């Protein structure tokens, strides 16, 4: 497992404009395309992004780059940042994919946010950065998924992906 499988296991793949898990409008992997009501705004923005007048749907292909470029961006946007760049460089192998995970789930900034389960991931204290996650709205809205990271998190392993 990697942190590309990890994601792919957990955002899916769809060649179809769609809604995510707040009806926001998204394609592929989970690419977010715009936070606004309009459809329109939407297959713009993504006939932007792919480069062509795409109607509102992809091929495989363009999702899976689409996939990488959104995976670039999350590290990217960790290792900018003053906060998690020093967490990530302490993480290993396994955990340093929940953080990215995190991170392509809701940014950089949210993520960052999670101040005292940060220190905590970078001290160790798994059993206790866990706790601490789930009193999150991040682990309201998704509890399913949440679950998942944190327990990524907690064991380092990936036991929670067992079964994708």
């Amino acid at each position: 497992m990697n942190c590309f499988e990890m994601l792919r296991c957990d955002e899916g793949l769809r060649l179809k404009i769609y809604k995510d898990t707040e009806g926001y409008y998204t394609i592929g992997i989970g690419h977010l395309l715009t936070k606004s009501p309009s459809l329109n705004a939407a297959k713009s923005e993504l006939d932007k992004a792919i480069g062509r007048n795409t109607n509102g749907v992809i091929t495989k292909d363009e999702a899976e780059k689409l996939f990488n470029q959104d995976v670039d961006a999350a590290v990217r946007g960790i290792l900018r940042n003053a906060k998690l760049k020093p967490v990530y460089d302490s993480l290993d192998a396994v955990r340093r994919c929940a953080l990215i995970n995190m991170v392509f789930q809701m940014g950089e900034t949210g993520v960052a946010g999670f101040t005292n389960s940060l220190r905590m991931l970078q001290q160790k204290r798994w059993d206790e950065a866990a706790v601490n996650l789930a009193k999150s709205r991040w682990y309201n809205q998704t509890p399913n998924r949440a679950k998942r990271v944190i327990t990524t998190f907690r064991t380092g392993t990936w036991d929670a992906y067992k079964n994708c």
